[PDB]
């Protein structure tokens, strides 16, 4: 019947609009700066190696395809608290801490807002860094949960507004909930430095916040597992119980096969496993029990010597060709003769690049040059490749000079 | 900290305490009929073989591991929206209907019970059967709704309570939600025949209710793909816009990849494209994207003409095999000498069965025949084999005469 007459069509998609766009595009000298996914050198989707020998074992075991435990595989879990907390860290030793298995990054976050939707009884807001990840927004929102902002990014030097936000965050109602990107913020690419970090940490201590810490991107940033989660594990040291949201998606490179965590840190391992109880309340009603593909695959690398020592060597393999790109690009930018300051685009981090570049400026890039990228003169620097920097260079001198 | 300190433990779940308990017992002869999965005449789980195929090509073809569409895997939902309406289905071909692909069943139920909570202006109310599957009532209550029931089990027979059934239904509000099981009601095994559907369906239209059909055993029940249908497909013919949910857990013994879809029959395919977008603006912030390895899977299978002749021949064989073991239940009962009226463990349909025993005689099965299933009477056909059924039909004797 009519039933559903009054839904109307939602709002288009920028980011799917800026793919479209790329694709009809005739000229074949087009890149698209938009993707939000790793690229080799040659463009192409990237498999590792490590993850197809996993695969191959996984198949030479005829492993049934039995239901999982509701809150993952166990083999899984420890192993992803593992690599984020570090192996001789007393949260992890001790076990306080509760980690389930969500349905990669964006599940994971989801779950803990409803978690917090359901528990936090401290407060209903969520302070989130100006800007932040798109789909941030709506996870909170649906979850029920409200939204505020902390001043983070700097427009004028496209690096942190340290000043901006120590002053907003000293602002924050005690007990109030503080989303943190743990490295590799997207989308800038901005992000704090150690002795900020210090000093964001004591602040968040000392008016006794929730942090809520998003690893995406662990190993994936700098090439290195540790200095990546530098961050989260200060936090914890610094006696604050965080809470935190892993995925596998783009360290090794798991994207549809859906693999990441949502861990809490709590006092013990009593109120961790009451902590859990309730975790699993609010998973069965959503999905009933994770996709097994994934978790069986992270799980045989980061638990077989044999292969984590190859993921390792893998990952910085592609953190080193992101850098290396942003390292050519600006090194081609001072060789076309530009006079403007690029090391922001060396100073950033991750996969994400805040270039400065104007909306008109952006326009020209797509018109004159098939470079596709979204208004905000972000990019994503996986689209970049030796053989494309070049001209890439070339066009951003060309509607900058 | 102490954020904490106030989450109390969840209670203890009962079908994962009687597996629990009967994983403890030492008896050699014990029986775990509270499996909520298939089982082989040898008391092992069963990858088909189709499925193992299905992997292998997959495996051969080395694909990537790219996000999936929002809605998921095209190939995945036309297959799948295929075999739920039928091919010549007016409503398939005319394509007024929309598809997307959900986290297997609960996923998709899920999906469904947040698309009513935000667009069916009419009624928040959703009608349950009484009894449903446990799972039904937090998904709905997590979602927002509120639950409602109507009779349909007749506990002095074992079987339809068509006319409390009838009754309850004519009275519910016009407008309203009500929740169907296709075929295989779970858990207890009663389906209504072929004559109760038309009247059920009559009513149905009459009330303008919304039907929303719960389908996670087609082509597994009778062991035919139509016949399993049929009254989804009737109520549709009869001019019944309903919503459905499918999974590929049982029919495909893919229950860990988790693969499944939403569906939602609408006026005309204009319709459909607007019911598509906000699903996947529900959908993004839930999870981004659905696993990508149950559906590929699936697909393959559905789509090659050489699997899907496959698949079918190994449903019936799995269909056959719960129907076998029903039927020499009843047979070894009689043969005890058993006085009984027991034809409705050969009445009902599916993997579940209500015997009918009380809490008192399922305790004795339980400490003396080291059968463990639930207090309710609820006995799990998988559970049982070629080789105990024999022990089984004399225990149910033992304890009854
Ligand atoms: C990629 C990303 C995530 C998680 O993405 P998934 O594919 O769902 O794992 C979460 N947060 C940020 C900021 C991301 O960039
Ligand atoms: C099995 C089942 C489902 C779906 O199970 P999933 O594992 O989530 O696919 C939904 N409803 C009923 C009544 C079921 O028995």
């Amino acid at each position: 019947s009519s039933w559903w007459s009054h839904v109307e069509m939602g709002p288009p998609d920028p980011i799917l609009g800026v793919t479209e766009a790329f694709k009809r595009d005739t000229n074949s000298k087009k890149m698209n700066l938009g993707v939000g996914a790793y690229r080799d050198d040659n463009g192409k989707p990237y498999v590792l190696n490590c993850v197809r020998k996993a695969e191959a074992m996984i198949a030479a075991k005829k492993m049934d395809k039995e239901y999982l435990p509701i809150a993952g595989l166990a083999d899984f879990t420890r192993a992803s608290a593992e690599l984020a907390l570090g192996e001789n860290s007393e949260a992890f030793k001790s076990g306080r801490y509760v980690t389930v298995q969500g349905i990669s990054g964006t599940g994971s976050l989801r779950v803990g807002a409803n978690f917090l939707q359901r528990f936090f009884k401290f407060s209903r807001d969520v302070y989130l860094p100006k800007p932040s990840w798109g789909n941030h927004t709506p996870i909170f929102r649906d979850a029920g949960l409200q939204l505020q902002a902390y001043r983070y990014y700097d427009p004028k030097t496209c690096s942190l507004d340290f000043t901006g936000a120590m002053e907003d965050i000293s602002k924050i109602p005690e007990k109030s909930i503080i989303l943190l990107h743990a490295c590799a913020h997207n989308p800038t690419g901005v992000d704090p430095r150690q002795e900020q970090w210090k000093e964001l940490a004591s602040v968040v201590k000392k008016r006794n916040l929730l942090a809520y810490f998003d690893m995406a991107y662990q190993g994936f940033a700098s090439g290195d597992i540790n200095r990546d989660a530098w961050a989260l594990r200060h936090f914890i040291e610094q006696g604050i119980d965080v809470v935190l949201s892993q995925s596998y998606a783009k360290n090794m490179g798991l994207y549809g096969e859906r693999a990441g965590a949502f861990t809490v840190i709590c006092r013990d391992a009593e109120e961790a496993k009451r902590v859990e109880s309730q975790l699993k309340i609010l998973i069965r009603p959503m999905y009933s029990n994770p996709p097994m593909n994934g978790a069986r695959i992270a799980s045989l690398i980061l638990n077989t010597p044999e292969l984590r020592k190859e993921w390792l060597v893998e990952v910085k393999g592609m953190a080193d060709r992101i850098i290396s790109m942003r390292t050519q690009l600006v090194s081609n930018l001072k060789k076309e003769g530009s006079s403007h300051n690029w090391q922001h685009i060396t100073d950033q981090i991750g996969m994400f690049c805040f270039t400065g570049l104007k909306p008109e400026q952006v326009e020209r890039l797509t018109k004159e040059f098939s470079i596709y990228m979204t208004k905000d003169g972000r990019i994503s620097v996986a689209g970049v490749a030796s053989s494309n920097v070049g001209y890439l260079a070339h066009a951003i001198h060309q509607v900058t000079k």
